[PDB]
């Protein structure tokens, strides 16, 4: 009825409604105080998203912090990637707006005078304010190693944004593999970047940076990002048929119809999930800490899928079964 | 010898010619077997790394610094300075740079797509250079250190994309906004590797500290401004629309290029003074931090010497 038939996912327990509410309440107040906006905020379901995605969260403040980051991420995306610059003023382009967004996370250093102008520039736009203050509140809970991990994953995301915008401008028709390479960057990854911090512990960088740990993190991120493609397929087919998602790209390369492309896209997802779970299991047996991180990753993926599958307002499924 | 008058810099001991010469030989040899291609020594990659890494553990690690530097230049030249050839694939700067990032930061997915991606990276020189340079560096460095490098290259590519967006949209940045872009579009990926190249490791937990992040940026920003100062005259003739600190200062201040250039030197000096001053305080906290800060300083110093003595590529304006 609500989930994609044949899709591989672990059942997620339903989010504590009183937790969801308090989070959405807190996030609303925060957005207001930062002037980030006459509408119901609960409808975007940010509180529901983080409660599902971080079932092991150490406390409300850390859940709230995960929410602020997700909110900021969505604000920047919508205001810089989804909307063009208004006519008749200064014109910086995606590349220019994004580099200022990165600076909001990764602070500028120079002369006292130029730093002050930079600080004011960061205060002058809501999207930049949201990144700046979100990271600030997160950095108060997390280690510099953890914040630096998140900043790198945002850098990835922004490169992913710029790659997608480039292809759309140059009219590039990527093969499936190349689309998925872009989607490894243009990814939910920065939300999974924080699973240990939000749960109240740290996976040290020495472990995180290991190739085999980089691999399973990528596999989780790539799979759950594809989940977005699969649940957004129908709405995007109607609203902007030129937007790339995995089924469109499979269909454009394979030329065997959308239904075949969609079903195949589910199998690709399941294969990626399979490698995530098989390799996670092996890595989990080697270390209780690594184990705990992989469970955090798995739980994020699971909660994210549940959020998609039950958000019937924004996500509809095609009639392919 | 031939330095910007009034510029703040520290003496760099001359490069060992025997190493410079061997490094160049190795780099050209490496380049031919990866088929990335004339006198190759004219590029002076060998002299750059010898000057930039005076405390290098050995020739193998110097060579690794050369390969990274070489790969970074190849990508810059082929993707940022040159347009895609007509009549073939068109992916744009964004598209080419996302593949370049994947060359450093491996793709994971189904075995079929992973193999297609692998063939993709092998399919052109710029991606091959990144891929093999990093592989050679990772064999000598820790995974923390290679992650640090990948992050610095992500910064770089974002920096590229920012400078390109401005050229396209015809944006005239204020001086502060230009320098923000310049913190990303930066020599930083070469300063990223100074501990590993000298055969030790600054612990990431120390690297990640805000004060260490700050002094690192100060060093990187100063030495990158140094490139603006020495290339200014050349780019004046060849690419007047190419942004550098003097041009941006002059576009904003409107007091003429001479005034703007002298102001640019003063900005460099202030940022360099901050780096030295805050380095001095931080040094006493840890022998590893001290060694790292000296690596930064020696890189900045050698990079300045490299520019100041590359008579052929860089000239100075007649402002003194």
């Amino acid at each position: 009825g609500g989930a994609v038939p044949g899709l591989r996912y672990r059942p997620a327990a339903p989010a504590d409604p009183e937790k969801v509410e308090e989070i959405d309440r807190r996030l609303e107040t925060w957005a207001r105080e930062l002037d980030l906006f006459s509408g119901d905020f609960a409808e975007f379901q940010f509180g529901r998203a983080v409660v599902l995605q971080h079932p092991g969260a150490a406390d409300l403040e850390r859940l709230t912090a995960a929410g602020k980051l997700l909110l900021a991420e969505n604000i920047v995306d919508n205001c810089y990637c989804e909307e063009d610059e208004g006519r008749g003023g200064a014109h910086r382009g995606l590349g220019g707006r994004l580099i200022m967004a990165q600076s909001a996370l990764d602070p500028y250093h120079g002369t006292p005078e130029h730093e002050e102008e930079w600080r004011r520039g960061v205060q002058a736009d809501g999207p930049l304010r949201s990144y700046h203050v979100a990271l600030k509140d997160y950095a108060a809970l997390a280690t510099p190693s953890q914040t630096d991990r998140f900043v790198h994953d945002i850098a990835r995301l922004h490169l992913g944004y710029l790659a997608e915008a480039a292809w759309a401008e140059t009219r590039h028709a990527p093969k499936v593999w190349e689309y998925l390479v872009m989607r490894q960057f243009n990814n939910f990854r920065p939300c999974l970047s924080i699973v240990d911090a939000i749960d109240g512990y740290e996976l040290p960088e020495a472990l995180y940076a290991r190739p085999e740990i980089q691999r399973v993190t990528a596999l989780a991120c790539n799979a759950t990002t594809i989940v977005n493609d699969l649940y957004s397929f129908t709405r995007e087919l109607a609203s902007d048929p030129d937007h790339l998602n995995l089924p469109q790209v499979v269909a454009a390369n394979d030329q065997r119809g959308l239904k075949a492309a969609y079903l195949k896209s589910v199998e690709i997802h399941n294969q990626i999930m399979e490698a995530f779970e098989t390799e996670s299991a092996l890595l989990a047996a080697t270390s209780p800490l690594i184990e705990r991180y992989l469970q955090g990753l798995a739980d994020w993926v699971s909660g994210n899928h549940e959020w998609h599958a039950t958000n019937t307002d924004r996500y509809q499924l095609p009639n392919y079964w």
